[PDB]
Order: structure tokens, then sequence, then C-alpha cells
């Protein structure tokens, strides 16, 4: 019968996850007379702390008072109104409330039904999309320059190959020479050939690093990728009189990772450390790996550079945060997302020399 | 008898209407009836699926399933219901018009008195899944582009790295030639000739490496600048070698179409890049002539032209049919031109490329004039 039918739909209402309230405007200050379990879960308030209150109790410091005015106006004219608004859970947490209110007429009596949607997650995701799109535009000039470097490097292969052929041909001809100086010319040529090979390796590394590529997680040696990242990222270090120390542990060497991504994380720490040590009297860079909890391996990169002022540390990883006049402030933000996608954490601290120490973790392999 | 809210039928109507304002899909089924038919459905479900209430009531909800519905996740539901268990699946369903949508389905048993009902909550999350896929594409794109930009930040250090083995090679072969001097072996001149060709290739290599520093910065700020001064300074850097290459320089600069709003350093970089490209383009060429002019243009701009008689830009640039735009190819020079164009556009101007009668290249760009009227002055 009609009761029983009522009981069925009320229980169904408590299973919808959106918040549902009904207010009775014939009662002083338009109080909530019905609330479903969805609104309870959403707001953190118990039913007894909701029923009999006007809905404005969800409002707080950063609630837009003009969108509040939009609500009040719509209700005075018994008009429907949709609004996205700042509300507050019982524990004080802000949520974004997408509010939909409609007048209802039952037996010639007006009620208002409110449907509330917590869209905080939705707004976070949208903000993240906008932010990613913005970071891409932010680094586009530098990325073009990286493309130009890769392309010029590739073009460099051609005269190098020609130099090799000329030296190879020359060695052929010198084979028939009995001149006393002929061994010395051959030595010079071999040494030149070594240099051609080393120039070739620099090009190879640059080009492998910028390639779009496969993106698989695989068993990788930390020793190997630290040296690979160092070859790229630590250029100029010897000339800057920076003392490099890689203190590695062979028992903690294999991780599960996309090696180029871990390389780019290390390249960024290295370039940042060299920049931070530019005006430093002592210049020492230490890289260390150790076993860590939950079958992880922790990598530490420490420098003796200008380090971190007291207010700085909790901003380091924030997108666009930089202390440099020409900074982008994306490097650390991108690195942390790579590390978290590999299942680890990345963090920073001041060290005892007044410089900076960065740590990250990756899962150990077998 | 009871007034309005105080009464049962009034209450039923109020809650019925409330449920119809819930935009989520809500269905109630009755498992005591054959094949567990739907006995209640809200307007939310009507809106979501495209079916009217009359086309829903009395059916088993599997009627939304179709071609690419996962039988695994269907079986998961079937099992869970037989054991009166809550269940959530994300499943593929189809609207009345055949459109596929992603249905996040929450199903719970309800007891009203001693009777079991099932309540199903449906959410179309198709757009949510798309936003997630897009987010992952952008993240992945950023991670890649980020490696490129790390290398871009290191452009100058990369040049320094590459310069060392090249300089060593040149010295080894200069030293070798001295050692060969006065050898009486008849193959010696063939060796010397090869060493010299190799010395030339080493220099070519150095020219290529030097281009890495074309756009290396410093913070940029625009000021009133003299085009003629900019052109002169860029000439001294980029055209040193024109005499030895026997390139004729013909500069028709207009005093009084001279002042622009510009970043001195960036604009010099654009000019030096054009000047170097023009020299390279005119090596192995017949007529060797470089023309630079500046001229008032529309919308308060000044237009600069750099024309050569070289072999053309077809390896580095693809101009559109109207020669109002160009697409850069994946070469050192092509990417350099795209950086130059980006610098000009950040100055408010345009850069473009035309063929000329020599079969060479003409590049043109605009910068805002520091004075609001020329060109209506002739
Ligand atoms: C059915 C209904 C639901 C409402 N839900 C909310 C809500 O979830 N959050 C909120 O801040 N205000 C909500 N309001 C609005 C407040 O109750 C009040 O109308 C608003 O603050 C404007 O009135 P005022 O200027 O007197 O505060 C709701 C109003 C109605 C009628
Ligand atoms: C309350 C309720 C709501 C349901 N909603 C859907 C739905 O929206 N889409 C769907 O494909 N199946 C839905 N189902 C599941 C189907 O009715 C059916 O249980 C499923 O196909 C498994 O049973 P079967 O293998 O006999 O077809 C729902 C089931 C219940 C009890
Ligand atoms: N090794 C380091 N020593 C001191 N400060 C650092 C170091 N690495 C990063 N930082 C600080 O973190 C900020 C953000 O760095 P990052 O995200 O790589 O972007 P950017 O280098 O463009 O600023 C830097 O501007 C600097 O303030």
């Amino acid at each position: 019968g009609i009761p029983g039918q009522l009981e069925v739909i009320k229980k169904a209402l408590d299973h919808v996850r959106v918040g549902v309230v009904i207010t009775d405007p014939a009662l002083e200050d338009n109080p909530i007379v019905y609330v479903n379990q969805g609104f309870v879960q959403m707001t953190g308030y118990e039913t007894e702390e909701i029923l009999g209150k006007n809905c404005r109790f969800l409002q707080g410091k950063h609630t837009d008072p003009a969108e509040v005015d939009n609500i009040r106006t719509a209700l005075q004219n018994k008009e429907p109104v949709t609004v996205q608004i700042q509300n507050y859970k019982k524990d004080g947490t802000m949520f974004w409330n997408e509010l939909n209110i409609d007048p209802m007429e039952i037996e010639d009596k007006t009620y208002f039904v409110g449907i509330q949607n917590d869209i905080t997650e939705h707004q976070q995701t949208q903000a993240r999309l906008q932010e990613l799109q913005s970071e891409l535009v932010h680094v586009s000039r530098l990325s073009a320059m990286g493309e130009m470097a890769s392309a010029l490097a590739h073009e460099l292969n051609q005269p190098l190959a020609a130099i090799s052929n000329y030296m190879k041909g020359s060695r052929r001809l010198l084979a028939g020479s009995s001149d006393p100086n002929t061994p010395k010319v051959e030595s010079a040529l071999d040494r030149a050939a070594e240099q051609a090979l080393r120039a070739g390796q620099i090009i190879r590394r640059l080009r492998d690093f910028v390639a779009r590529g496969e993106s698989e997680k695989r068993v990788e040696s930390l020793s190997k990728l630290i040296e690979e990242a160092g070859a790229l990222g630590l250029a100029g270090a010897r000339e800057q009189n920076v003392q490099l120390r890689f203190s590695l542990d062979p028992g903690a060497d294999l991780v599960l990772a996309d090696r180029v991504q871990i390389q780019q994380v290390l390249v960024n720490l290295f370039r940042n450390a060299l920049e931070a040590m530019a005006q430093s009297q002592r210049r020492e860079l230490v890289v260390t790996n150790t076993p860590a909890a939950d079958d992880m391996i922790e990598v530490e990169v420490s420098d003796t550079g200008s380090g971190f002022q007291d207010d700085v540390i909790p901003n380091l990883f924030q997108t666009f945060f930089t202390t440099k006049d020409t900074g982008m402030g994306v490097g650390l933000s991108i690195s942390r997302s790579i590390i978290e996608a590999h299942g680890g954490r990345m963090w920073a601290e001041s060290n005892a020399s007044g410089g900076a120490t960065f740590r990250f973790t990756l899962p150990a392999a077998d």
C-alpha cells in the first residue's frame, strides 16, 4: 500500500550518494525537514545536527557572498537555481558544492528540494589539466632548443664520418711508408680516432635521452643509470672543480624502472646542484644508494651549494615555484610525479654543510 | 485525515518528486517476481538512457547491455545478487539511440520489513574516463618534452662538450702534417691531401656546433632600439666571413624607419641566425649577394628583409601556397627558424618566407615601431 511504498523510496534515497535536502519555507527561516544519508556522508554532520537548520550553516569564510545572493533571490521568486559554491564539512574541510535547487508544488504547498554534489575532485582534475597544458606552453622555447640541439648533433655525424674515412684511408697509405716519422703519424691518427669515437658517444647519449621511445618499466642497474645521467648532466663539473663521489652499494643496485625517466630525474638534480654551487667555496656532490623499507631502494643526492632558506622547503616541488630569475620551476614537480608513478617518494632536506639533499625511492627488483 | 506534510500520501508525493530531481540513475527491482524486473525508475535514469519510463518498468536491467559489454563483469553482478551482496562494476551499456556510455553501477539489497528489494544507482562516467585518458596523455607528453627542455637549458655546455674532441682532432691532424713534411715516400701527398680534407671537415663540424649557442640567454625586456645599430652588431658577429666567401653585402637601411620596440639581445639573435643561414646557403653557389632592407609596414610595424642568392630553403622550410606562413622541418636550421619566429611573435610581429628570382631565400619579419605613423608618410 501507499505506506510501504513510502518506505521503499526513502530507503532508496539513502543509497543515492548525492546529498538531498528538502526545506519547508512555511516554517521560520526555511529549515531542512528531510535529509538523506548522502548529505550526511558528504558533510560529516549527523542527521540531528542538520534537521531543523537552514542550509546556510554549511557556509564559511571563502563562500562567495554574491552567489549566496543569487540563491536568496531565486528562492524569493520561487525560481530554480544552480550554483557552484564553497561549503565546509563538520571537520572544517572545504568542499566545492554544486548546488541545484528547485521549487516543488505538492497539494498547493511549496517546498524546495536541494541536490548537492561534492565536485572538489572534479575541480582538482580540471585544474590539473589546465596546469599540464600550461607547463607544456611554459617549456616550449627550451624544448625547441633541445630539439635543435638534437638535430644539430645528428648533423654532426656526417663530417665525423668523413673524418673517419679520411683517417682510415690515410692509415691504409701509411702502411706502405717506411719513413721514420710514420709510427708517430699513426699514433696521432689513432688518438684522433679515439676523439671521434668519444664525440660520437656524446651525440648518441643526447639523442637516446630525447627520443620519445618505449616507456616500459624494467630491471635496471642504478650504477649504470647514475653514470648515464652523469655523462649528460655533470658536464662542466670537473672544470668547475666539483668533487664527484658515487658511493654505491652493489647489493642494492637493481630497481624496477623506466631508465630514461630515472635518468631525467637525476639529470635535473645534477644541473640544479651545479647551479647551486656556482658561488660556493667547497663544491662536493655525493650520490648514494641504500636499502629502504618495503623492498625499496633509496637514492640520495647531496651538494654543498647555497641550499634552502627556511621558508623554501615546503614549496620546492610546487609547479612553477622557482627562486631563479630565469627559472621555470617545473623540474622538481615533474621529477616527483615520475617517482610517484614508479611507486616511490621524493623529498628534500637541508644538510649539515648548508647545502641541499634530495632523496627518492624506487622498488627493488631481483 | 492529515494536512500536507503531516500525511502519508503528501509525504510519498514529496519524496517521489525529490527522487525525480536526483540526476543520477535510480532503479528498484523486485526479485520475488520472475527475472527480477524493474518496478521503479527515476527521471535521472530516463535522461541518462534515452528510454521513457514505460520502456523501462517491467524489464530486467540487462536490456542496457549489448555488443562490448564485458561478460566477466556481468557474471560478477549475477553472482553478487544470488548471494544478496552489494556490488560495484564499471560496465558498458547502450542508450536508446545506440550510443555507448560507461555506467558505474552501485547495487545494494534493501530490506523493507521482510521483503528483499534491490536498489541500483547508475552514473554515466564516460566523460570522466575521457578526462582521465587526456590527463595521462598530457602527463606523458610533459615527461618527454621535459627531457628536450633539460637539453635546451644545457645548449651551451653541450657545445663546450662537443668542441673539445673536435679541437683535439684538428690539432692531431695539424701535428701529423708537420710530421709528414719532407717525407720522400710517394704516398705522402695523398696522405697530406686526405689530412687536409679531414681538417676542413673538422672546421665544418665546429661551425655546426657553434649553432647550439644561437639562442642562449638573461631576462628579456623590450626597449626602444635602433634597427640599424642592431643590424650592424649582428653583422659583425654573423657576417664575419662574408669577405672570405666573396659574398657581396648590400644594405639599404632606412633612417627614419629605424626605431623599434625590441629586446636587443633576442633581435640580434634572430638576425645573426638569418645571416649565418644565408652564408651556409650560398656556399657552393654562383651569384653571392645578401640584401638587407627595413621598411615601414601596416599596423604601426617595421618590416625587415633578409634575402640571399643561395640554393633555397626547401630542406628546412615548407612555405604555404600564399607564402604567408612556413612550416619548419626537423633540421638544425628548421628548428632554429621556428625559435626565431617564436621570438618575433613574442614581440608582436610575424615572420615569413618567400622564394626569390635567384632561386634563393627571402626572410621577412616585423617589429612594432616606436613611432605610430610611417607608411602613411611614404
Ligand atoms: C533546498 C535548499 C538547499 C540548499 N542547500 C544549500 C547548500 O547545500 N549549501 C549552501 O551554502 N546553501 C544552501 N542553501 C541556501 C541557504 O539555505 C540560503 O538560502 C542561502 O544562504 C541564501 O539565503 P541567506 O542570504 O539568508 O543566507 C539551500 C537552500 C535551499 C532552499
Ligand atoms: C537494481 C539493479 C540495477 C541494475 N542495473 C544495471 C544496469 O544499469 N546495467 C546493466 O548492464 N545491468 C544492470 N543490472 C544487472 C542486470 O539486471 C543483470 O543482473 C546482469 O546482467 C546479470 O544477470 P544475467 O547474467 O542473468 O544477465 C542491474 C541489476 C539490479 C538488481
Ligand atoms: N640543489 C639545490 N640546491 C638549492 N636549491 C635548489 C636545488 N634544487 C632545486 N632548488 C630550489 O628549488 C627550486 C625549484 O627547482 P626546479 O623545480 O628544478 O625548477 P627551477 O630550477 O627552474 O627553479 C629552485 O628554483 C631552487 O630554489
